[PDB]
């Protein structure tokens, strides 16, 4: 908490008037790799404890993909206090993304625009990166701390469901779960794999493949959607899910939208906008999606999550777990403890035994 307030009112502002956000976000994928972390002296109660998608989550706060694109700071992420940890998206083969700039700072409103563009090391190396710790990731998902990988496809790909099937070959065997992300708004085309008909010719291709992996290294399928669908696409996904028995939802990626009330000077930039304006949004298309799958398909929730009320909301409207990502940049590692511990305390607040009690909650007033 000391700390807390030291990292939130001068460190990260002084790495903000130094370092443009992409520098910054290198830098600390780098320092975060090597341990240079400050102390997650917060012990995880078993209030947090989850169990879902076929694992023990000892938190439900996770970082969300886009930090780690490449599968390179895993260990340190655990080592922040983070639950679980996705990695990704990951496309088939290498790729740089757009030109810079291509990540923006929205400090009025505690945001960000990104279109990065999947810039992406590729499956290979990410494979390899991922098979050089193997058995360590065994053992802390054994011990509650499993490991997702989100999928991307190339941008020049004709066949987008070929680079879906690729990852879940390559990557599958890695990963307590995958990811297929359709919801990407950075992507030409990327978005209306989320329509119906297409969505299941997809998914069908994607759970095939996974289900043709041997069983100890067969992961759960989610998949992440946008905060900007209609009601009929909403309706339309939820279909989708149950008749394919796909395990999991992931919600939301970033938003198209600007919402009203951006005081950013750089809020007109193109790209997907993160963070507290993104919150709401993303706790609504939970509660939709939750009531649409009748509290079946085990939902990530995120989007805007800063603290243990922002967590608990997307909780109570239908998430077994949760991600951050943005809140991140603005208060650094501090703030996974500081989730964790006002989570914990609003449990006990509002009277649940614990994490899994409170999944939902709201649908049951
Ligand atoms: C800079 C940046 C890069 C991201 N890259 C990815 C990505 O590659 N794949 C993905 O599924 N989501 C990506 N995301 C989205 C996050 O996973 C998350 O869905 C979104 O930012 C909302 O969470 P937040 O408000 O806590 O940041 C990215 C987000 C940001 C800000
Ligand atoms: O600066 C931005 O606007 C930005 C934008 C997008 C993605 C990442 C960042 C940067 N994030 N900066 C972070 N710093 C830390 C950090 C800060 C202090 C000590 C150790 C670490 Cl890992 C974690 S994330
Ligand atoms: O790579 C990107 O730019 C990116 C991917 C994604 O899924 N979400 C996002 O906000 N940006």
């Amino acid at each position: 908490t000391g700390d807390e307030r030291f990292y939130a009112e001068h460190l990260m502002p002084t790495l903000q008037g130094l370092l443009d956000p992409e520098s910054a976000h290198r830098l600390a994928v780098r320092f975060t790799s090597l341990g240079l972390l400050p102390r997650a002296r917060f012990q995880d109660s078993d209030m947090l404890e989850v169990r879902v998608l076929g694992h023990k989550f000892r938190n439900p706060v996770g970082i969300a993909a886009g930090f780690d694109k490449h599968g390179e700071a895993v260990d340190g992420l655990y080592k922040m206090g983070f639950g679980f940890v996705e990695i990704g998206s990951v496309t088939p083969k290498p790729q740089e993304g757009n030109p810079r700039p291509r990540v923006f700072r929205l400090p009025e409103d505690q945001a960000v625009i990104n279109r990065y563009g999947f810039n992406s090391h590729g499956l290979s190396v990410v494979e390899h990166r991922l098979r050089a710790r193997q058995q360590k990731q065994a053992k802390l998902t054994e011990d509650g701390l499993p490991l997702g990988v989100n999928l991307g496809k190339n941008k020049t790909s004709v066949d987008a469901a070929e680079d879906y099937a690729e990852g879940v070959r390559v990557l599958g065997p890695l990963a307590d779960y995958l990811v297929v992300n359709v919801s990407s708004p950075n992507t030409a085309g990327l978005r209306s794999l989320q329509g119906k008909a297409e969505l299941r010719r997809l998914l069908t291709k994607v759970l095939q493949e996974r289900d043709g992996l041997r069983r100890v290294h067969r992961p759960a399928v989610l998949v992440k959607i946008a905060p900007d669908l209609t009601s009929q696409d909403k309706e339309d996904i939820a279909s989708v899910v149950k008749e394919l028995g796909i395990d999991g939802l992931i919600v939301t990626n970033t938003t198209v939208s600007r919402p009203a009330g951006l005081q950013g000077a750089l809020r007109s930039e193109t790209g997907g906008l993160s963070g507290k304006p993104l919150r709401d949004l993303s706790t609504q298309t939970i509660r939709e999606m939750y009531a649409l799958t009748q509290g079946r398909v085990p939902i990530i929730g995120v989007g805007g999550v800063s603290s243990g009320q922002d967590a608990l909301e997307k909780i109570r409207a239908g998430a077994s777990l949760v991600q951050l990502y943005t809140a991140l940049t603005f208060w650094g590692p501090p703030v996974v403890g500081k989730v964790k511990r006002e989570l914990e305390a609003l449990l006990k607040e509002q009277g649940f035994g614990g994490v899994t009690d409170a999944i939902g909650a709201d649908h049951r007033r």
